[PDB]
């Protein structure tokens, strides 16, 4: 409509979709049954687990968001878990944006930078963004964040396990000695793809575009390709699409909770567009030791 939602509009949209995903009459062997069981351990992790123990209010806990599918899930289960806790569950504790921290390098998709920036307008997100054009490691970056918000104890962080270095990380656990101190705060370890892209497709939430494009994983703007397994041809089996019910049955907006275009970037549509080669978009993807497998060949 007219305006951006408020933080309590965009929390009640995502526990209301949220709800309405665990309600899906799902077959106990289906991706989305199973998609309901990770959302609950989720729900549990952020509700049992850390908002009893870190404040999200007050500064304590700030949330890693770089605009990409998983952190993006995340997002919206967090929300969602922000409204149960304090409005539905009555928690003891207004907030008008919520602490988030980009790491912004040199080399990132302008794709990526727009939709973090329209989806940071959306979601009212208050938006740190470290210094696209200063060589520094992710831990120093979170070093200059942590100097400018000494309060900070806990970083939510969208990692799977399936992930690299994913395999050992825990749902909450400090950093190693090497990062600034904190609490990550990890409560997406148990997702694989198929969750991601069903709950993401289902919720109607703008996504990334490189996403439509044939990405199935956000890497820096050299190494990135569309994903090789998802190029159409003329010769191998067509691709089937898992996610048609939720997407045909996405969840409705109002004029309230609906949502402006975010398009691709005009410098990424170029490069996409001459490739030779067109690509099924990334959710044509459901194997998690293919989600890295767009990258440019390295010795
Ligand atoms: C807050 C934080 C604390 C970390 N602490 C440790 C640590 O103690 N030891 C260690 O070995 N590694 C640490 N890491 C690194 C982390 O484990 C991943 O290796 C890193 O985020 C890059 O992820 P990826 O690109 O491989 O995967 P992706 O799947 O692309 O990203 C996984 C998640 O990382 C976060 N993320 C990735 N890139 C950015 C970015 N540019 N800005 C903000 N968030 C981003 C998002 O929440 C995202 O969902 C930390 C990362 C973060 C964000
Ligand atoms: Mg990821
Ligand atoms: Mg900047
Ligand atoms: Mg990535």
């Amino acid at each position: 409509g007219a305006m951006v939602m408020r933080l309590g509009d965009a929390a009640e949209l995502c526990y209301n979709l949220t709800s309405s995903y665990l309600q899906i009459a799902a077959e106990s062997d289906s991706i989305i049954a199973q998609t309901q069981r990770a959302i609950n351990t989720t729900k549990s992790i952020l509700i049992n687990e850390t908002f009893p123990k870190w404040s999200p209010l007050n500064g304590e806990i700030s949330f890693s968001y770089n605009g990409g599918k998983d952190c993006q899930v995340l997002l919206l289960l967090y929300l969602s878990c922000l409204w149960e806790y304090y409005i539905v569950k009555l928690s003891q504790s207004p907030l008008t944006k919520l602490p988030t921290v980009f790491i912004d390098h040199d080399d990132t998709f302008k794709t990526l930078e727009n939709f973090i920036e329209e989806t940071s307008l959306r979601y009212s997100l208050s938006l740190y963004e470290s210094d696209r054009d200063k060589c520094e490691t992710m831990a120093e970056a979170f070093e200059t964040f942590l100097q400018v918000f000494p309060e900070t104890k806990a970083i939510v962080i969208g990692i799977r396990h399936t992930d690299p270095f994913g395999e050992h990380l825990k749902p909450i656990q400090k950093t190693d000695a090497n990062w600034p101190d904190f609490y990550r705060l990890q409560p997406l370890l148990h997702w694989n793809l198929a969750n991601i892209w069903s709950f993401l497709l289902y919720s109607n939430e703008p996504i990334c575009e490189l996403y439509r494009y044939g990405f199935t994983s956000l890497g820096n703007v050299e190494e990135t390709l569309p994903n090789p397994h998802l190029r159409k041809d003329k010769n191998s089996t067509p691709l089937k699409l898992n996610f048609e019910w939720e997407i045909e049955n996405r969840y409705k907006h109002n004029e309230v909770t609906k949502a402006e275009p975010i398009p691709i970037a005009d410098e990424d549509l170029v490069k996409i567009e001459n490739l030779h080669e067109d690509y099924y978009p990334g959710w044509y993807l459901v194997d998690d030791k293919l989600e890295r497998a767009g990258r440019i060949k390295k010795k």
